[PDB]
């Protein structure tokens, strides 16, 4: 039912750097995503509490969502642009294996994916 820890956006052991491409998927793809109509579900951890999903942490053992990948970019929490671009297609995953097709929840991930596969499609080479 409680909501577990959220996922880790700060550990001084773990190294860090900043990339062109890392700054990238911050300055756009991030940017992007966020702005849109459709961004609010996903700019915080799922709360299972408020919204009565008892069974959502039971079903979703690798959570993910913007607001942590948004505190991760501003933090510099990654070494490479690859760890990033898995939290992202691992926030629309759960989103599908938690819901079903045409769910108004499955049409607004649907959309969102589409941009960020638009803003990928021109990472840009690393410096
Ligand atoms: C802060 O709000 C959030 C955060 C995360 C998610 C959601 C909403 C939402 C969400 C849903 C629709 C729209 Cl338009 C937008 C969002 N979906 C959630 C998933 C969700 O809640 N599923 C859901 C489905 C059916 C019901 N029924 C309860 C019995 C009712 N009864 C009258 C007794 C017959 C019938 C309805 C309840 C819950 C979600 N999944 N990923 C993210 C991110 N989310």
């Amino acid at each position: 039912s409680m909501n577990p820890p959220p996922p880790e956006t700060s550990n001084p052991n773990k190294p860090k750097r900043q990339t062109n491409q890392l700054q990238y998927l911050l300055r756009v793809v991030l940017k992007t995503l966020w702005k849109h109509q459709f961004a609010w579900p996903f700019q915080q951890p799922v709360d299972a509490v408020k919204l009565n999903l008892p069974d959502y942490y039971k079903i979703i053992k690798t959570p993910m969502d913007m607001g942590t990948i948004k505190k991760r970019l501003e933090n510099n929490y990654y070494w490479n642009a690859q760890e990033c671009i898995q939290d992202f297609n691992t926030m629309f995953t759960n989103c599908y294996i938690y819901n079903k097709p045409g769910d108004d929840i499955v049409l607004m991930a649907e959309a969102l994916e589409k941009l960020f596969l638009q803003k990928i499609n021109e990472l840009p080479t690393e410096e």
